[PDB]
């Protein structure tokens, strides 16, 4: 019963803390989220369960992530934006698969191949991340500052070499 409780707890506390801090800088503050909550106070004891938590929270905070940019990226995108996500999931990649988000996406994806690749080339993450690239975000990283053009190479591209 002990061993239940501590499965129940490992799981609680695994979506408590990943839900939490599921809300640039900001992902590397959450990335000192990570170091506070896990790399800092839970690096104590698990350099265990947390390095699975590293998949199974952490991984999960790059599939969180990777859903989080995959859902419908609404103008968090740019040359600049999504070069912040090179601040974001490529800084994710600093230690090993998690440079899926920032890759093919983090210069203003725009393009045939930014959208086409943002689905096929753009991999380790799931493939909702082109539309959340190329369709909402290039008419919105074409609204973005540093704009790359809301195409349809971009918009159709990402909305069907994705879905």
């Amino acid at each position: 019963y002990l061993a239940e409780s501590r499965k129940l707890a490992e799981t609680k506390l695994i979506e408590l803390i990943d839900s939490k801090i599921s809300d640039d800088i900001s992902i590397i503050d959450l990335a000192q989220f990570l170091e506070m909550m896990f790399a800092s106070t839970l690096q104590n004891l698990p350099y265990s369960v947390q390095t699975l938590l590293i998949f199974r929270e952490f991984d999960s905070l790059t599939r969180q992530f990777m859903g989080l940019l995959l859902h419908d990226t609404p103008s968090t995108i740019t040359h600049e934006s999504i070069m912040n996500f090179e601040v974001d999931v490529n800084y994710l990649e600093s230690i090993m698969e998690l440079k899926q988000c920032i890759e093919l996406l983090k210069t203003q994806g725009k393009d045939y191949n930014e959208p086409e690749i943002r689905l096929r080339k753009y991999s380790r993450i799931r493939q909702e991340d082109a539309a959340l690239l190329l369709s909402k975000i290039q008419h919105f990283v074409s609204s973005v500052e540093g704009a790359n053009g809301d195409d349809t190479s971009v918009m159709d591209s990402s909305s069907i070499f994705n879905s």
